């Protein structure tokens, strides 16, 4: 009955079933939850382990003594339940000097100050046992064209990268970086936008085999982008350090939807890729149950997210293990998009007649792909509608 | 009066002025042009060159003594006009064959041929002086989830773009690549759909130096991004080799208008952007005179795409150039962006109680970014209304 | 096994099977079908009938005789198959003459020589048994600002609308029109462009009771739009007089996939609702199959429209008769939803000091509408996941 | 030196200029203003008056003693500046009470409670002068298919909308109703989406005349519609009783920029438009000065709105008035757009064989529509680059 358990490796942030349910036109629905309340009802509810921004676990702006006390109290609450800390991160966003950024920020002290915060949060992820780091720079942007100068933005982003891979070095530390990457919201438009902007960015590091990408469904989906996709390139380049798992209904508002809702087909292919690819790493939640909800529809939202998960893994293995899928993928060549083209090297095929010259375009143009056959099977498998 | 000359370096696809007017739910409306008709009408307007597909250029199926005629006849009117040939292309999405890809079609026999019809014309590009080599896999994707295993096809693109790098390198070529991203149309999603997808696939190349991205302002539009901001990431990659000039009002189907049409603000930050980095490349323009135009539309058409480039340089030159926009950079500290966060290095950062211990937050939150009076400054340069 | 009948009202355009595969960058795939074959081929396959563009069953510029032949041959197929013909169109958009639209062309002997077209068209349609006759303006529209004034094209467009009523009322026919909504493409923004603006405009002609609208899913889906919302709209109007069923990925070029692909789980809201509400006309498919099949993929295509929607119609009555659903639904307030806001009248309201000075607002706002719970047993209806 | 002054009608929300800050992911960015100051600091930069919520000129939950003081206060700075106060609204989205809607809620409590609240404020709203009650229902609507029956919902709305025509009519007041459309944001997907909806829905009132549309630029943007053609329908139907002007850069979450930022070709249309028809009511922006802004940049962007009005009216009035245009619009044929289709009649039309039978549609077709220069030299104009 795709019932949840701890070695399915689900992790939610303290920010998803902790949301008050503030939008960007209404007040909170929801009462603040401790964080010890949201480790125990999600160990409850089968999930692996929890994350947290800094400022999610430690109110912003504690004391060192108030700090302890709060950290003391989540570390006894993931003793008592067997809870995990996978993933951290800081949040660069909520307070308004980051109004202009964290690490971009065209003032240079709210930059080192990105950096101070960060570097302090790190060092509790690593004592909390976090193997990801995660940088989700959602206020480095623009709403206007001369405001940000956007070759001298990513100058800072890498500086500040560059900074804390030094840091993580320095310190003998285990831990690895993932970007996230957003195409806008809450600035017009965020830098490194897509999952292949964050890729691409990594390439200029000093060390970028320390970073990788924490992709969310919803925010490629934002930009119209085939999320499955994206995952497909970012473990392409073995960059998939992290993935937050979500909803989204089209190119709109960052909805973050329990995982399942939104695109469900979109749901179906990343789970047969993860699956497929031996994806390791956490299955996070990175999702606001809808403010309509009160503490139940919660607790509701978050058992939806892995319940569709373990559903679409078990249509997605029936899929890929049916006999009849197996000919139908023979049927469209996906067994010849796994061979070389060329592995007789370029002279051979400069050579070879039969690429060219002898060529029957017209007779190949003809040959049907099958792709709609395939298709509906594997429309079938998601529907528990084969016969 | 923003009269173009070659010195501008504005060109033009074959393809563009010469296009017929089929669209997605129509029959052609203007006749075919003569490439050499096209050659000599762009050159009185002030282009400097012309670019191609070689299915452009020569009829597709083309006896050997039928393509050098058309050869003679294109170089004898490049000749007559001074026109130039910086870069040119092939057809890899017209013909049937290519209805699952050229490089990344499923059909390994398709992908070979698309190999060899490349090959054939960089070697006819070289020889009429072209520098760049663009590639835009229009069909390399799919609509279905099934269809294409991205991690296979990324394998094949790869794959693809390695023997090429082999083909130029050991004919002594100089002739670089450009690839040219599109996030979908013709096909459901197309692979590397973004300027950040090209830019972290390169990096996988075995001779990335030999690749850079031909960004096109209407595609990045089709996924919502920012496209000043997309060349800025390709800027600051070093891999701008190449760029296509148009207008696209929004997410939808692909509208190639002429530049300066759909997103006017946009197309003043890309020119600013290209201008102020010293782009040195063509400014190429893939563009559709709308159906409904007849002959003398299209020349208009055409003419309109170097007219608004040369009012936008105008302007944001005017702009820049500004003391009181000067001024305005500096109250929202874009000089400040520019330094570097920690040339201090990591230690001074953590030994820096300004930093974080005795950083004063609420009085850096309060200082305000100036940004609307900047942005305005800039609307009334773009308006020509400064008073 | 989800096996379509006549009986389920399925209809195709002939167009549908018939798309050769042209598309905005390619060539044609696929030979053309005789009409002949299409009706045979889906009378094989379950449909009930098929609807036509004058031109798709006419060659543009048959003389009568070939028109008769042509006519004669497809009542044939007809007769022999007892396939249906329930709704007709015309094409007022391939042919170069429409380049600027039909009844709203820019040219006054253009939107003359549309009517006529459109008037012959109606007399075939009525004489092949439709009921209804759509019309889709995907000309009517601009590219450009000062290209099309739109009040005077909504003048016109209301012109021709009329007059069509006129004719249709001078001849006792009991045909009744459907105008079908699209945001853009082919005109870089279409004139009525939703199922509100459609529905509004019906509001202002002379005769609103002969027209109502033909929403198509991906059209709606273009806009962003919530298509199960808008066909709501239009079954509270009393306006639902046909419908176009397909899928579409988000907001981009118009994808005509197969019913059920795209938006899945919109699908099943769509057919949970046409079901509710008893909608009683046909279920056409306005879809292509994708150019990458061969004819074999093409009844596959056409196949599974049939199969989805048959398998969402089972998972919506199961979803709506599940006593746990029924439950829910009462939780979440959805009966409350469809009783009198205030049949006690607007005196009553005022004077009752429970709807304001005794309101507990807090109280109400603590109430959770458990949506998620809701939402959930909707999913794993769909899945065939209940347990 | 396009300086606005209050014959220029420009109006502001009190909740625009005093926005404190807040986004879907951060904290206020500035203090609260006092109703008081944004009058006197609006009249001081050329605004002709103001508008409120309900909650933005009373905090929800004043006693009648606090409530008649936070009046007296605002009609004193009324009266001292002469600024007027043509529209007011009702904040039925920020209370969590109306978390699934205020006229449309699924409890039946909190529809009367939304009426009551309504109903308190159009009596104030008639004291302060105000024309114009704007409804924007941002909570009516849905994340999830189950939730919310939109048939019943319309039904609501239309008994609550019924309602408020009753009160008016019953106490005799001259305000009539202007009903806000966005596609989503705060809900998944938002009742009346569109402008079409909006006038589809307003027709089905029991006394339609008292009703109109309050379109926003950036909602009908958010639906990648085309807001000067929405806006040119709202006039063809005689109900644009009011409208929101404001930016916004494409399908996203809700910007509201200030007035011509984001698309500003669209913003020169739409002027052209609202001079051309003569309408004549509150040019009303509804904005937000970016959090990036401190109170100096407040009114810097809130000078911008109006500014960037008057230029593009300077502009648009160029345009219309150039003989040069006046000439490229006869060659495009607008004039031929304007003039009945078939005044002749029906039968006429029948009968004339130049309309069909004799129609050379091949020459007509070979009539290019002249678009592209029209459409420069609109841009020469919008640019000041005639020459
Ligand atoms: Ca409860
Ligand atoms: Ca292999
Ligand atoms: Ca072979
Ligand atoms: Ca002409
Ligand atoms: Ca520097
Ligand atoms: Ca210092
Ligand atoms: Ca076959
Ligand atoms: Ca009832
Ligand atoms: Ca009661
Ligand atoms: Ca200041
Ligand atoms: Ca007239
Ligand atoms: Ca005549
Ligand atoms: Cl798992
Ligand atoms: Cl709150
Ligand atoms: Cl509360
Ligand atoms: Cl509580
Ligand atoms: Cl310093
Ligand atoms: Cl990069
Ligand atoms: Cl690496
Ligand atoms: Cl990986
Ligand atoms: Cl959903
Ligand atoms: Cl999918
Ligand atoms: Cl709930
Ligand atoms: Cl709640
Ligand atoms: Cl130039
Ligand atoms: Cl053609
Ligand atoms: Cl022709
Ligand atoms: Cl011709
Ligand atoms: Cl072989
Ligand atoms: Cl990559
Ligand atoms: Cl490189
Ligand atoms: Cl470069
Ligand atoms: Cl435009
Ligand atoms: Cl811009
Ligand atoms: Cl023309
Ligand atoms: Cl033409
Ligand atoms: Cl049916
Ligand atoms: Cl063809
Ligand atoms: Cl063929
Ligand atoms: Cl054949
Ligand atoms: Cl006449
Ligand atoms: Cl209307
Ligand atoms: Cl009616
Ligand atoms: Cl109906
Ligand atoms: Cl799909
Ligand atoms: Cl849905
Ligand atoms: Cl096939
Ligand atoms: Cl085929
Ligand atoms: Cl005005
Ligand atoms: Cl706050
Ligand atoms: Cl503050
Ligand atoms: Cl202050
Ligand atoms: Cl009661
Ligand atoms: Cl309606
Ligand atoms: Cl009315
Ligand atoms: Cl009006
Ligand atoms: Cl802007
Ligand atoms: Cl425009
Ligand atoms: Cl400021
Ligand atoms: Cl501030
Ligand atoms: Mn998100
Ligand atoms: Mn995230
Ligand atoms: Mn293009
Ligand atoms: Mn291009
Ligand atoms: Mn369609
Ligand atoms: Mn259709
Ligand atoms: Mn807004
Ligand atoms: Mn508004």
């Amino acid at each position: 009955n795709y019932q949840p358990t701890p070695e399915d490796r689900f992790t939610f942030g303290l920010w998803t079933v902790g949301w008050q349910g503030r939008d960007p036109f209404g007040d909170a629905t929801r009462r603040a939850l401790d964080p010890v309340e949201s480790v125990r009802r999600l160990a409850e509810l089968g999930a692996h382990g929890v994350t947290f921004h800094d400022d999610d676990l430690i109110p912003f702006g504690s004391s060192d003594s108030e700090r302890e006390e709060h950290v003391k109290r989540f570390r006894q609450a993931l003793d008592d339940t067997g809870m995990k800390v996978p993933m951290a991160t800081t949040n660069l966003f909520t307070h308004p000097v980051f109004k202009d950024g964290g690490f971009t920020a065209n003032d240079r002290d709210v930059r080192r100050y990105a950096l101070r915060k960060t570097i302090r949060n790190i060092d509790l992820a690593v004592e909390l046992g976090a193997e990801t780091y995660v940088a989700w720079g959602g206020r480095e942007g623009a709403e206007s064209g001369g405001a940000k100068d956007v070759r001298d933005a990513l100058d800072r982003m890498k500086e500040a990268f560059d900074l804390l891979g030094e840091y993580v070095t320095s310190q003998g530390y285990d831990i690895r970086f993932a970007i996230e990457p957003k195409p806008n919201e809450p600035r017009g438009d965020i830098l490194l936008p897509t999952v292949g902007h964050a890729l691409a960015f990594i390439e200029r590091l000093e060390r970028p085999e320390l970073y990788g990408v924490n992709p969310e469904v919803g925010h490629e989906q934002m930009a119209g982008l085939n999320f499955p996709h994206g995952i497909a390139q970012a473990l392409w380049a073995g960059k998939l350090f992290h993935i937050d798992l979500n909803g989204q209904n089209g190119i709109k508002y960052d909805q973050d939807l329990r995982f399942g809702a939104g695109d469900l087909r979109a749901a179906f292919w990343l789970v047969d890729l993860l699956e497929s690819a031996g994806y390791s790493g956490p299955r996070h939640f990175d999702f606001k149950p809808p403010r309509t909800e009160d503490f139940d529809g919660v607790w509701a939202s978050a058992a939806g997210c892995m319940r569709n998960y373990l559903i679409l893994k078990e249509r997605a293995a029936a899929f890929r293990a049916d006999p009849e899928v197996q000919e139908a993928l023979r049927a469209s060549r996906l067994d010849e998009l796994a061979r070389p083209t060329a592995a007789d090297g370029l002279q051979a095929l400069l050579d070879d007649r039969s690429a060219f010259e002898e060529f029957d375009v017209d007779a190949a143009a003809a040959r049907g792909m099958a792709f709609e056959r395939l298709d509906q099977l594997a429309m079938d498998h998601l529907l528990g509608a084969r016969g």
